[PDB]
């Protein structure tokens, strides 16, 4: 259905790392102006690397969304270093706040709530704060703690007058995404959601990131998505999830868009998006 597919693909977003600025310039011509492009907060980059990438996103006509990784920050002064530097070069209106992967925080922020609820985002004029969602749960956090954190972060942003959205962990199956969308809307969370999708990539790369991010690969999912090490193709794209979601999304799911992780490369990911949309007639 072209209508349901166009709604899902409306205002789709991208993630880049600070190492991807040249690839972004090579892909920019394929990217709709104003596209939201997030910037990871992971080891191997300094603040100026991250700010440079955010500034390039804006200059190319897109909207940067810097990630803030709470457990990777020492103190408020450390976080302000990054926010000050961002604010001087970009229209700092959108951030995405996560706890961060280390099992031990480096500083005063134990999780995304600690950062969000400190007030620092309002002080810098942030209007939109994204938070995480895990349709398949999390290897180190209970479903209960995941749900309470979502509630508490939403309540904190509501208290502060800052809009929120959710971007989900990528997955290889539409069923847990559809069931989790029901659960969170049943729990009162009605804000916009972006379903994370792994871009087209080699099966080895997909299994690698999936293992490193704790994303499940059951036997039935390996068969349906096409993630066998015996594959004759050797690569896989997210069309099986998209084609399973598109007929089944309805009004009760609220606003539901897509977020692509370009694990196979940014140019390759955007080519796939353009070609997929063309094949489907949207
Ligand atoms: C879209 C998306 C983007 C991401 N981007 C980044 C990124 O740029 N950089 C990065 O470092 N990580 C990133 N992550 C990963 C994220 O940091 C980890 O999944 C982390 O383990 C959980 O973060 P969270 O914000 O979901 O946790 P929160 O919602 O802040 O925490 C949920 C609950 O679990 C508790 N908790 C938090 N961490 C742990 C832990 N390790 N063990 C036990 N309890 C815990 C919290 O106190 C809270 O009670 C991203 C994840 C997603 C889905
Ligand atoms: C930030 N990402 C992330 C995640 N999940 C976890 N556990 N950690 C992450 O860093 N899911 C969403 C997103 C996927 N993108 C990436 C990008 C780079 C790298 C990396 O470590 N090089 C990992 C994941």
């Amino acid at each position: 259905d072209k209508a349901a597919l166009s709604r899902l693909f409306t205002d789709y977003s991208l993630e880049i790392t600070p190492k991807d600025v040249e690839a972004l310039e090579n892909a920019a011509h394929m990217i709709p102006p104003g596209t939201l492009i997030s910037v990871t907060f992971l080891p191997g980059a300094e603040y100026e690397d991250r700010a440079r990438a955010a500034k390039r996103i804006q200059e190319l006509g897109f909207r940067p969304v810097p990630h803030l990784s709470a457990r990777r920050l020492i103190d408020e002064a450390d976080l302000r270093t990054y926010l000050d530097m961002l604010k001087g070069v970009i229209d700092l209106k959108h951030v995405f706040v996560i706890a961060g992967d280390p099992n031990e925080p480096l500083g005063i922020y134990e999780d995304a709530l600690a950062l969000i609820d400190s007030g620092i985002l309002k002080e810098y004029g942030i209007e939109h704060c994204g938070i995480s969602g895990y349709p398949e749960g999390h290897p180190d956090i209970t479903d209960e703690k995941l749900a309470k954190a979502m509630h508490d972060k939403v309540a904190s942003l509501k208290r502060q007058g800052i809009d929120y959205s959710i971007m989900t962990q990528f997955g290889f199956d539409a069923e847990p995404v559809l069931e989790w969308l029901k659960q969170i809307r049943s729990e009162g969370i009605d804000g916009p959601v972006r379903i994370g999708l792994a871009g087209p990539a080699s099966i080895k790369t997909l299994l690698r990131f999936a293992a490193r991010c704790g994303v499940g690969t059951s036997a039935k999912v390996v068969k349906k998505y096409g993630l066998s090490i015996t594959s004759l193709i050797g690569s896989a794209g997210p069309d099986p999830v998209i084609e399973d979601l598109t007929p089944v999304l309805g009004p009760e799911h609220g606003q539901v868009h897509l977020h692509f992780y370009p694990f196979g490369g940014l140019v390759k990911t955007n080519e796939w998006i353009v070609n997929f949309k063309g094949k489907q007639g949207i």
